[PDB]
């Protein structure tokens, strides 16, 4: 279900991220000459020569190529001449984590949790389709308005043959801090280990993108979860939002709750946000709408088409 795609289609327009992997540029879709130019977010490999490096990007695709559902990103398309791109709905904003660290003074208790569901229900997707993600964090999530978030970043995912359980991966470098004990200690990953990322996901959001066991160094890790330690309480969680994180961290994969359920039990929470996270000033917060989130985005376009000029 790849769309494969010529190059020369599309126009670079402004930078959105770089790491050492790649760039994300956001770009115009031009399939004829000046009459249609549709915006994008844009994929783009650096080291367009490494057999590693172009093994990862593909597999991204294909696994974002095979994905379906309001909260989770696909694969618009992909270009394959001398290097590979890959083609993005874009977003009028980045990820969750810099969201949540950027907008900390106006996030309420009803987006945190409804956040919370829909990175779930994602998730329930995900697992329904027999995929492993094996990199749930913040910052893999994508803001499309306040009100609408979608897991990305398939990078690490694994497409598990029917009825099996576990996949079993070779060595590399790998998230330690969002990791079950197992995938630590055994490389084995799971739904359930999936499960455990998740948990530590809500924590990043319910302290704002608070770094996960800040201090302690990633080499120590099994050892701190062996001898029972677990990331703290957030100042804003009451104990019942608290325990589902923690049963998410339970030794017994099997003992870990399950995506379905975790929607059951965020959604009843949503149902009455202010008595689950206790924020000061939630009342009174002001997240930009779906409208607005338009507005700011036919804004940017407007003067970054000005900036071409
Ligand atoms: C201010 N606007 C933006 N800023 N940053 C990003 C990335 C850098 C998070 C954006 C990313 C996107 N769109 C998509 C859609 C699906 N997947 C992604 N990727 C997934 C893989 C990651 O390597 C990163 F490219 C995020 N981006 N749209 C807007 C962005």
């Amino acid at each position: 279900l790849l769309r494969i795609l010529k190059e020369t289609e599309f126009k670079k327009i402004k930078v959105l991220g770089s790491g050492a992997f790649g760039t994300v540029y956001k770009g115009l879709w031009i399939p004829e000459g000046e009459k249609v130019k549709i915006p994008v977010a844009i994929k783009e490999l650096r080291e367009a020569t490494s057999p590693k490096a172009n093994k990862e990007i593909l597999d991204e695709a294909y696994v974002m190529a095979s994905v379906d559902n309001p909260h989770v990103c696909r694969l618009l398309g992909i270009c394959l001449t001398s290097t590979v791109q890959l083609i993005m709905q874009l977003m009028p904003f980045g990820c969750l984590l810099d969201y949540v660290r950027e907008h900390k003074d106006n996030i309420g208790s009803q987006y945190l949790l409804n956040w919370c569901v829909q990175i779930a229900k994602g998730m329930n997707y995900l697992e329904d389709r027999r995929l492993v993600h094996r990199d749930l964090a913040a910052r893999n999530v994508l803001v499309k308005t306040p009100q609408h978030v979608k897991i990305t970043d398939f990078g690490r995912a694994k497409l598990l043959g029917a009825e099996e359980k576990e996949y079993h991966a070779e060595g590399g470098k790998v998230p330690i801090k969002w990791m079950a004990l197992e995938s630590i200690l055994h490389r084995i990953y799971t739904h359930q280990s999936d499960v455990w990322s998740y948990g530590v996901t809500v924590w990043e959001l319910m302290t704002f993108g608070s770094k996960p066991y800040d201090g302690i160094p990633a080499s120590e890790i099994s050892s701190i979860l062996e001898k029972g330690e677990r990331l703290p309480q957030p100042p804003i969680c009451t104990i019942d939002v608290y325990m589902i994180m923690r049963k998410c961290w339970m030794i017994d994969a099997d003992s870990r709750p399950k995506f379905r359920e975790l929607i059951i039990e965020f959604s009843k929470m949503a149902r009455d946000p202010q008595r689950y996270l206790v924020i000061q000033g939630d009342e009174r917060m002001h997240l930009p709408s779906p409208t607005d989130s338009n507005f700011y985005r036919a804004l940017m376009d407007e003067e970054d088409m000005d900036d071409v000029v």
